[PDB]
């Protein structure tokens, strides 16, 4: 994981707590981020070249799955 | 329309028909794959190196772009 601001790259993960980091921000997860989910923000956020810190990557991971489950009461789509 | 199982590569093109073969899955895509869209999923899927029929790339383009679209 890289020091600083930096732009989201394929290999990246968020944190293995982070479940609970996102209830802390405000957004419960009812499963936890799928690996469907990870890719699409990944993809499409290596793309966009803006850079932030690790934390805020995953402050932006936990709404963005939080905004794309909600038409599904808070359920991820199966594989 | 190249055959077997492949990796991405970036030339790579769904079908022309795309958007409604996404539904055939389940992804209801009201507008079509941009390029900015198509181009992220290319390189990304790029770095896995993972390798799929062509059927299978379009069906996670499908996903990928429909998870994107719903978060914002």
């Amino acid at each position: 994981i890289p020091c600083g601001k930096f732009a989201m790259y394929p290999a990246w993960q968020p944190d293995a707590d982070f479940q609970r980091q996102a209830a802390l921000w405000g957004v419960a997860l009812r499963e936890p981020v799928t690996a469907e989910e990870l890719a699409a923000f990944i993809a499409y956020w290596q793309a966009e070249g803006k850079v932030f810190h690790h934390i805020q990557w995953q402050q932006k991971l936990a709404r963005s799955v939080q905004i794309s489950r909600s038409s599904n009461g808070g359920m991820p789509q199966r594989d």
